C-alpha cells in the first residue's frame, strides 16, 4: 500500500486527482543530456513544465503518471525536480516504447524482465528513483520484439504487483492481441490499462475489453487537428475527432456499467523531440489549458451531460488509486 | 595544431602510433547508464577496457580515435577514466552511426549540422569533452536521413576543419555514393577516410576511391569467422575472410602507391550490448590480444611480407597525424 514516486513512497490517499498517461517531455534516451538546446535549454523545459503542472495543480490535479520510457528519453532527475517545484507527485514508468535501440531489440524476454524488475526494484540508472508503472507499446500486430516486451511486463508487473499500461493503434484493435499475450502469461486484466482507446469510436472493441476486466485508457481527449487539416504532420498525430467526440467515449463507458475500468488523462507533454520540430507551437494553439485539459474542460463537460460528481471522483481519484496500488489481482 | 582529446588538447606530436577506428564500447544511447549490469558492471566494463587499452600500449599504442556515435552510446566520461588509468589517449566522435533514435532520424540537415557543431566546439554533454572526428554511416544505398547526415558531417567539417569517418557496406561500394554526396557539399577527400573497406576484396573500388584523395579505413584486420563458422551471428558480424587476407589489402594498396591513404585499426571493443548476448566470449577466442592485434601481429606479418618499416611508419603514425590535424 505504498506507491513510488520519484520523490520517494507515498500512501495511497496522497496520490488524489491523478492523471494516469502524461509525460514532461516525449524524447530520445540520451538526448535530453546530449542537445539539451533543442528545447531551448534544460532549465527552459523544466520551467515550461512547471508552469503547466502548477496550473494543472491549482485546477486541482494532485499527481501525473509519466508513462515515458528509457526509450522516449525519460529523464527522472527532471520529472524529481519538477515534481518537487510545482508539488505535484509524480509515478515514473519503466518498460519500453516503439522506439527501442539495438541494445534493446535484441534482448531476451529474461533480459528484458530483469531490466524492468531493475527499475522497479532497485531504482533508474544511479537514481535510487523506483518506478511505479510499466508501459508497453504496439503499433498494429505486435512485432517478434513488442511480444517479448508485453511478457517481460507481465512477468515483471507478477514480482511486482506493479500495473501495466500500454500503447495500441486503437484502430487496429491492438488491445484484443496485448489481452490475448497477458492472458496467456497469466496476469490478471485488473493490473492491466489498455491505452489511446479514445483513439477509435468502435465502442464494441471498448466493451468487450472493458467485459474481460481491462481498464480502458481514455488519455488523449485534447488531440484533436480540427482547425489544422491543411498541416499533414498534426493530422497524421492528432486526428480529425474533435475533443468532444473523445470525451463523450467517456459518458458511453460509464452507460455501459464500467465506470469502475476508465483511466482519464490528456497524454500531454512540455517538449517533444521525437516528432516534427515545432510540434509544440502546434499543441500549445490546440491545448493551451495543457495538463489542466482534464479538470477545467473535460469534467465540466461530462456534468453538463449528465454524469453525476461521484462517478467523476470514482473515475479521477479512486480507479487510479486501486489501479496503482500494488497487487496481483 | 591541437588535436582533441578525452582529456583535454594534446598536440599533432603526441598523438604518435594511433588506431583510428576503435571502440571502448558498443552499446546505445543511455543504455551503460541504465542498465550497466549487462556488461556485469560499470566498474567490470572500465577494468576490461584498461586491461585491453594497457596490452594495446605495451604493443606500441599511443593513441585510439573511438568513434562511437551518441547512438553507439558513448559515454565520454567512461573515456576520460579509461584514457587516463591506461596512459592511452583517446579521440571522441560525434555523427551518428546506423541507430538513431527518432528525435536525431527526424532533424533536417541543418538540426544535425548544430548538433554535430556543439560536440566539437563546445562539448559532449555537461562534460566540456570535445570530438576530435565526426563518425557517420551507411548500410548499402544511403536512407534519406542517413544522406541528411552525410550533409550535415560535411558541414561541420568545412565549419571546423574536422575529418569525417565512415561505416560502409563495402559489399555494395557504399564509399562511392558516400564520396558523391560529400563532394556535393564541398567537402574535400581528404578529409574523409572510407571506412570497413576491408571487408571486401574489391581493389577496383578502392584504387578508385584513393585516386580521388579519399583515406581508406581497413580497420577489421581481427574480424574472421573462420573456425566458427556455424556460429550463425559470429558469422554475419567477422566474415568468411582470414585476418591475413585482409591484411593484404594493407599491402596491395601500397604496392599500388596509396601508402598516403591508409588507416590500419582493429574496429575492437571491450564491450557489446548493440549486438547478441554473449557475443564478447566469441569475441575475445576470436582475436585475444584486442586492438594490439595490428602492432603485434599485423605490422609483423607485412615486414615479412617486404613492406619497409618507413612505410609502416607514416601508415600508423604520419597518416593519423596528418587526418586528424583540423585543415
Ligand atoms: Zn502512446
Ligand atoms: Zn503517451
Ligand atoms: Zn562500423
Ligand atoms: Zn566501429
Amino acid at each position: 500500500d505504498r506507491i513510488n514516486t520519484v520523490r520517494g513512497p507515498i500512501t495511497i490517499s496522497e496520490a488524489g486527482f491523478t492523471l494516469m498517461h502524461e509525460h514532461i517531455c516525449g524524447s530520445s534516451a540520451g538526448f535530453l543530456r546530449a542537445w539539451p538546446e533543442f528545447f531551448g535549454s534544460r532549465d527552459a523545459l523544466a520551467e515550461k513544465a512547471v508552469r503547466g503542472l502548477r496550473r494543472a495543480r491549482a485546477a486541482g490535479v494532485r499527481t501525473i503518471v509519466d508513462v515515458s520510457t528509457f526509450d522516449l528519453g525519460r529523464d527522472v532527475e527532471l520529472l524529481a525536480e519538477v515534481s518537487e517545484a510545482a508539488d505535484v507527485h509524480i509515478v515514473a514508468a519503466t518498460g519500453l516504447w516503439f522506439d527501442p535501440p539495438l541494445s534493446m531489440r535484441l534482448r531476451s524476454v529474461e533480459e528484458l524482465t530483469q531490466f524492468f524488475l531493475r527499475e522497479i526494484q532497485y531504482g533508474i540508472e544511479d537514481t535510487g528513483i523506483r518506478a511505479g508503472i510499466i508501459k508497453v507499446a504496439t503499433t498494429g500486430k505486435a512485432t517478434p520484439f513488442q511480444e517479448r516486451v508485453l511478457r517481460a511486463a507481465a512477468r515483471a508487473s507478477l514480482a511486482t504487483g506493479v500495473p501495466v499500461t500500454t500503447h495500441t493503434d486503437a484502430s487496429q484493435r491492438d488491445g484484443e492481441q496485448q489481452a490475448d499475450i497477458f492472458e496467456s502469461e497469466g496476469l490478471d486484466p485488473s493490473r492491466v490499462c489498455i491505452g489511446h482507446s479514445d483513439d477509435t469510436d468502435d465502442l464494441d472493441y471498448l466493451t468487450a475489453l472493458a467485459a474481460r476486466g481491462y481498464l480502458i485508457g481514455l488519455d488523449g481527449i485534447p488531440h484533436s487537428a480540427i482547425g489544422l487539416e491543411d498541416n499533414a504532420s498534426a493530422a497524421a498525430l492528432l486526428g480529425l475527432r474533435s475533443w468532444q467526440t473523445r470525451a463523450l467515449l467517456i459518458k458511453a463507458l460509464i452507460d455501459q456499467g464500467y465506470a469502475d475500468q476508465i483511466l482519464v488523462s490528456n497524454d500531454w507533454l512540455f517538449g517533444f523531440s521525437s516528432y516534427v520540430t515545432n510540434i509544440m507551437d502546434v499543441l500549445d494553439r490546440v491545448n493551451p489549458d495543457g495538463m489542466a485539459f482534464i479538470p477545467l474542460r473535460v469534467i465540466p463537460f461530462l456534468r453538463e451531460k449528465g454524469v453525476p460528481d461521484e462517478t467523476l471522483e470514482t473515475i479521477m481519484v479512486d480507479n487510479p488509486a486501486r489501479f496503482l496500488s500494488p497487487t496481483l489481482r
